């Protein structure tokens, strides 16, 4: 409660999202700094469950995560206060003309920064469980930071979610590392969609006969090897993604 604010020092402008769940909106705080404020529409989820992840947040701390700066729960709608990033999702930022125009190049330095922030959740002896490129957001700076920790511990993305998670429930770092393979995947194809023309239930399905997503036109062979890497069957034989931080960071010179 250190993290508590005035109602008062926050104004809304613009909606970004709406979910079932509620709203996210940038505003001010003090009317100098602009913020994200995440609304929890009362009802369709219990105030408690809504704060976990911002009560997370408090824990995890570092620059390619998105920080938690305050937030309000006192009074009727509850928000959660972080940082504003610019572009939106990596998602919607490579889907727009903008990203269009970036080429490899900085692709890798985003999938290097990304397994950055989770080389650091790794280290912290965490897991994301959803990690995807909607959830990873872009500063006018071109930065990446790991945003959405809603179902991040110490519904789950079927096409994100590696197969022995899928079956037994078994949520660790190395399911992790099988969806930044699959992040690696919405990158390299300008946020496409995975598996595309599938759905779920043929994924699972799918994944119980040993499938696994042939290369990209554009994809060159040794990314698509790191992809591999992280969609191997056996979650020991996966990567760390201290290890694949270096291997995006070489393949970059
Ligand atoms: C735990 C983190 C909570 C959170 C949630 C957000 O909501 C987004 C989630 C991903 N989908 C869209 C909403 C945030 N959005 C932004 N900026 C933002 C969002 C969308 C757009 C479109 N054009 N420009 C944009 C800028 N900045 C910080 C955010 C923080």
């Amino acid at each position: 409660s250190a993290w508590e604010i005035p109602r008062e020092s926050i104004k809304l402008v613009k909606r970004l999202g709406a979910g079932q769940f509620g709203e996210v909106w940038m505003g001010y705080y003090n009317n100098s700094t602009k913020v994200a404020v995440k609304t929890l529409k009362p009802g369709t989820m219990s105030v408690q469950a809504f704060l976990e992840e911002a009560n997370l947040m408090k824990t995890l701390q570092h620059d390619k995560l998105v920080r938690l700066y305050a937030v309000v729960t006192r009074e009727e709608p509850i928000y959660i206060i972080t940082e504003y990033m610019a572009k939106g999702s990596l998602l919607d930022f490579l889907k727009s003309d903008e990203g269009g125009k970036v080429l490899l190049p900085k692709l890798i330095d985003f999938s290097a920064q990304i397994a950055e922030g989770m080389a650091y959740i790794e280290r912290k002896n965490y897991i994301h469980r959803d990690l995807r490129a909607a959830n990873v957001l872009v500063s006018e700076s071109l930065m990446c930071k790991i945003a959405d920790f809603g179902l991040a511990r110490v519904k789950f993305p079927i096409k994100w979610t590696a197969p022995e998670a899928i079956n037994f429930g078994c949520f660790t770092i190395k399911s992790d590392v099988w969806s930044f393979g699959i992040l690696l995947y919405e990158i390299v194809t300008y946020g496409k969609i995975p598996y595309p023309g599938r759905t779920n239930a043929d994924v699972m399905t799918a994944l119980s006969q040993g499938y696994r997503m042939p290369r990209v036109e554009n994809c060159p062979d040794e990314l698509y090897d790191i992809m591999k890497m992280c969609w191997k069957e056996k979650a020991e034989e996966r990567p760390t993604f201290d290890y694949l931080q270096s291997v995006l960071d070489d393949f970059y010179t």
